[PDB]
């Protein structure tokens, strides 16, 4: 599961508020970000974002994606790239591989995520503000119970 | 000399949580939060992305609250600065880079408002975090007010 799936195998998440996406079952090991870029968009990136607590400490965890074209991006939920502890209104990189793995274990059980578009630029390399206006749609799915059975 | 009111230029809320204004954000932004009734704690951020000498950065100002409040946010004092390198990130501590970034940010007209974490009055996580608030707005000061 890192090849995009056929339509009937896509369990789409439902988009809410400050870009929350909510699913009817645990996210599991793979999510897929489907992007239709605007016709003058040269580049975009952003993340799926999670927050978790472990023994009284709070963490923000982000998986970064990017594209230069309409495409489906496979996100491996075992491989976060930004992990930070939120200590009051301050943050601190987490590098401890035990903490990271526990966070990912927990994230694999979550039913929702944050979808954010961070940065976008047009075909001349000039910034598109807000980044959001650079895409025509962004959606997120996970595989169906049936696709997962195929191991 | 606090405070307010009616000279609060609010920003319109977009989709992915973007919030946009009719003029540059400037030095201070105020996150206006109304907490939901079983909520003991919320945090999240205002975020921005900037490019500089063809590098891409993500910059975040974190707020938190334990109640209905207005958090003043200092645009000069971000707390999470990463350079985005492909699908990886790299923390920024260079003081000049931060300085350039904050300079650019202050001239933006839009920002990303995000709720990250939220907890019950029994420290029981609320999910999605967003659900723990009854209402979250941002304003900046009116240009009448700014002249003062």
């Amino acid at each position: 599961g890192l090849a995009p799936l056929a339509d009937g195998e896509k369990l789409y998440g439902k988009k809410g508020s400050e870009g929350t996406v909510t699913f009817t079952k645990a996210i599991g090991d793979n999510a897929f970000v489907e992007i239709k870029t605007g016709a003058d968009t040269g580049f975009m990136n952003g993340c799926l974002g999670f927050s978790e607590s472990i023994d009284g400490k709070n963490y923000w965890v982000a998986y970064v994606w990017q594209t230069k074209k309409s495409d489906t991006i496979s996100i491996d939920m075992s491989s976060p790239v930004q992990i930070a502890e939120i200590i009051g209104t301050e943050t601190q990189e987490v590098t401890d591989a035990d903490t990271i793995k526990k966070l990912t274990d927990k994230i694999k059980t979550e039913k929702s995520a944050l979808l954010q578009v961070w940065y976008a630029s047009d075909k001349t390399g000039k910034q598109i503000d807000p980044a959001d206006s650079a895409s025509e749609s962004i959606e997120v799915y996970i595989p169906s119970a049936s696709a997962d059975e195929a191991l």
